[PDB]
């Protein structure tokens, strides 16, 4: 009888078909002949952009250890290059087919191909990755469509793409949603590039709830009534946040468009124009169009004439070329038969860790847990530590799933309380996400096991990414010890978030809404460094039309946008005018005290009071998880 049948071969299944050929577990893969949207893009030559995502998280711990040299944004191109090499290495144990139905019965599942060839296989792994409504409008783009209107019902990462692109063709965009969260992909602390994933400090929740709470939710939760923040300026960007019922913020569910803020595009790319879009490093400052006004947001019940294809706002009558109605993400499951009979239905919160589901024998899920921020890497690469010690591990497979219903149930109290289920659940935060598997693993650090302060800046303040937990232990990775020790040199081993942590641990929410504000440039949506981007902008859509040879007609003006912008822009006319630094001082400061004592013995450190702050996380009160002990 097969052990392992892997069903989809893309990107999520590699790292456990790694550690299945390294402890000679018997496996198949079964993978479609026509593969993935990204071989949609190849074969059509539209891998002309660059991942929302940072190098350090979206490419696998085997590979950083060979290929790290920087922090930065991998390109498409790059992206897909990386699935090619990992399916050459494999492609003898894929049988190309396409799985139409499993049959799962006590200890094995029978699976049914459109051949017609039937295999059985004790455990069964999906890895198929979701079918998503957009793909059609990025396969098919077509980049003469000029002049027109499109009105976009949800702001999502598909549509921050199609709008990067349709833009520099002078076509008007109009945004018709209930909100958006979007923030900076880089953000500068003290004058250096961090991508956003490198400040999220994850583990100080363990601190406390309201701590993590404002080291983070300022940016996404309207606390500032700072007047140089996008959520400010153009209050229709803010969201109904009602339905959160969690101490947990982030809360799983939250859902952000991470975009290039005009300000570092133009620091990373300024001095090779031409040649980096066309590597596909595409503006994409959401904020910035909103400022320019080439997009307008309108309130969510602005009445639209799909009959006419007319939209109703202000005073003229706005023909929109296009409708785009907003991307959905759902699961290429197969049919599944519970005991061969009942078909499974599939529901997030219903799995635990987004990996087991419930009256299934042996069938594991890879690849439909969704990271806040950073690339689907970090989340993938845990999956498949926890899957394969499920399957080759029986001890690890029975202690998990002897309770496998409470722990579902304490981790949906946990995470989600008493909201309903809600389309986005999947979505996580990547930094509690890893570390919740590394602790049911246990490949997990222990804050108690902290000596200097060095120590306390690896557990709380370097980022959870996935390869944090193969330094050591049951899947420790070669060339990782290598790799942290470079990526600690080049970001003063996270000391900048470590005294973050230490400016607000005695503030209230307002106090550190305004103090995250204070800052010259603030990490997220500071709408005054915009302005001084205007000519640079004209440069990059010159820059971009060469690129793409396109020509349009700035010297033909479309009157009637210019008229509706004017409408859309009332309370920035009116707010932007009151603008005019704490967090700059507290972090300089900080950071110097901090690099000072990297080497001092934490249990030893003498009786201001941030030093009985720095000694207690040696013993933090929010530790526990309940769907874990
Ligand atoms: C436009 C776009 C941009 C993205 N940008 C980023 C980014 O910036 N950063 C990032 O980290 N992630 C990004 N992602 C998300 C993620 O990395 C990709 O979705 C990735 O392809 C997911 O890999 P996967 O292996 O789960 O699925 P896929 O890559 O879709 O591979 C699954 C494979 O299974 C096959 N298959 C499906 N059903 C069956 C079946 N029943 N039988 C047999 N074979 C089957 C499919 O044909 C496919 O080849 C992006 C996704 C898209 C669409
Ligand atoms: N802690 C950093 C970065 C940060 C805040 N909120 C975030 C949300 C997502 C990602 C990063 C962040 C700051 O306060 O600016
Ligand atoms: N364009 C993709 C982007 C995406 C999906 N999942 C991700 C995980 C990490 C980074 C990017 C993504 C979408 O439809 O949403």
């Amino acid at each position: 009888m097969l052990e392992v049948c892997i069903i989809g071969f893309g990107f999520s299944a590699i790292p456990l078909v790694r550690e299945l050929a390294r402890t000679q577990t018997e496996f198949q893969i079964i993978s479609a002949e026509s593969g993935s949207v990204w071989d949609r893009l190849s074969e059509s030559g539209r891998l002309d952009f660059s991942l929302v995502s940072s190098f350090q998280t979206s490419f696998y711990s085997f590979d950083l250890v060979r290929d790290y040299e920087k922090d930065y944004y991998p390109t498409a191109k790059q992206f897909y290059e990386m699935h090619e090499r990992w399916r050459s290495v494999y492609e003898e144990k894929i049988i190309r087919d396409f799985v139409t139905k499993i049959e799962n019965f006590k200890d094995y599942s029978l699976i049914s191909t459109r051949s017609g060839k039937t295999y059985e296989a004790k455990h069964v792994v999906l890895a198929t990755g979701f079918d998503r409504l957009m793909n059609t409008f990025l396969s098919n783009f077509d980049n003469h469509v000029s002049n027109k209107t499109f009105v976009f019902d949800t702001m999502g990462d598909s549509a921050n793409l199609l709008i990067a692109k349709l833009i520099p063709n002078n076509n008007k965009i109009i945004l018709r949603t209930n909100g958006f969260t979007a923030l900076d992909q880089e953000v500068q602390v003290l004058g250096k590039p961090f991508t956003l994933d490198q400040l999220e400090s994850p583990n100080f929740r363990y601190v406390s709830s309201e701590l993590y709470d404002r080291l983070m939710m300022s940016p996404i939760y309207p606390r500032t009534v700072n007047p140089a923040v996008s959520y400010n300026q153009f209050p229709l960007i803010r969201r109904d946040f009602s339905w959160v019922d969690s101490k947990s913020s982030p809360p799983n569910g939250l859902i952000a468009i991470k975009y290039w803020p005009i300000d570092q595009y133009y620091y990373h790319f300024n001095d090779d124009l031409e040649n980096y879009i066309s590597k596909g490093y595409l503006l994409n400052d959401i904020a910035m169009w909103l400022h320019t006004g080439k997009v307008i947001l309108v309130p969510s019940d602005t009445p639209i004439n799909f009959d006419k294809k007319t939209i109703t706002y202000a005073g003229i009558e706005r023909s929109f070329h296009q409708y785009v109605k907003g991307d959905a993400e759902q699961p290429r499951l197969p049919t599944i038969l519970i005991n061969g009979e009942t078909p499974f239905e599939y529901l997030y919160r219903d799995t635990f860790m987004g990996v087991i589901p419930q009256r299934l024998n042996n069938i594991y899920f890879l690849g439909y847990t969704r990271p806040f921020t950073g690339g689907l890497a970090n989340i993938t690469e845990m999956q498949s530590l926890f899957i394969h010690k499920l399957i080759t591990q029986p001890q690890f497979h029975q202690k998990i799933h002897q309770n496998l219903s409470k722990r579902i149930t304490a981790y949906n109290q946990h995470y989600y309380g008493a909201a309903k289920p809600r389309k986005h659940d999947h979505t996580v935060p990547f930094g509690f996400y890893t570390e919740d598997i590394a602790r049911l693993i246990g490949i997990h650090y222990q804050p108690n096991e902290c000596r200097s302060v060095r120590d306390l800046l690896f557990y709380y303040a370097f980022p959870n990414n996935a390869f944090k937990y193969r330094l050591k232990g049951e899947y420790a990775v070669d060339g990782v010890d290598e790799l942290i020790q470079k990526v600690n040199d080049k970001h003063d081993h996270y000391a900048q978030v470590f005294v973050q942590a230490l400016s607000i641990r005695n503030m209230n929410s307002d106090e550190a809404a305004e103090w995250d504000h204070s800052a010259r440039r603030f990490s997220f949506n500071d709408m005054r460094h915009k302005e001084g981007y205007r000519a640079f902008l004209d440069t990059y859509l010159k820059a971009y039309r060469q690129v793409e040879n396109i020509s349009v007609d700035d010297t033909v003006v479309d009157e009637e946008w210019n008229f509706m912008v004017k409408e859309a822009c009332q309370v920035r006319d009116k707010v932007a005018p009151n603008i005019e630094y704490s967090k700059d001082e507290d972090v300089n400061k900080g950071i110097r005290l901090i690099l000072s004592i990297l080497d001092s013995d934490i249990s030893s450190l003498p009786d201001a009071q941030s030093i009985e702050f720095i000694r207690r996380l040696l013993q933090p009160k929010n530790y526990e998880l309940l769907f874990i002990r």
